[PDB]
């Protein structure tokens, strides 16, 4: 299915996005990152990527923590949000 933006995807949609890239990773860093670069794009989120691979500090490494970064950063900064579903 085909969504207009990250604001068609809840929260939950969202926070799968990473849970899925933790299981959906294939094989190779190349088919993991193939998805976190659509994502990445999507929420326009700069360290999305590294959101990831690479724990902040005071962050939550967690697949709902690196949600709650894009969540609370483009909240912040005037983007797009998610659905609330």
């Amino acid at each position: 299915e085909l969504k207009h933006s990250i604001s068609d995807y809840t929260e939950a949609e969202f926070l799968e996005f990473v849970k899925k890239i933790c299981r959906a990773e294939g094989a190779t860093e190349e088919d993991d990152n193939k998805l976190v670069r659509e994502f990445e794009r999507l929420t326009e989120h700069p360290d999305g990527s590294d959101l990831i691979y690479y724990p902040r500090d005071d962050r939550e490494d967690s697949p709902e923590g690196i949600v709650k970064e894009i969540k609370e950063w483009r909240a912040a900064n005037g983007k797009s949000g998610f659905k609330q579903g």
